[PDB]
């Protein structure tokens, strides 16, 4: 899977 990529979704979102 990719969770790491969705997490860095999720960071560059919050950013």
């Amino acid at each position: 899977r990719s969770p790491d990529f969705r997490k860095a979704f999720k960071r560059l979102l919050c950013f």
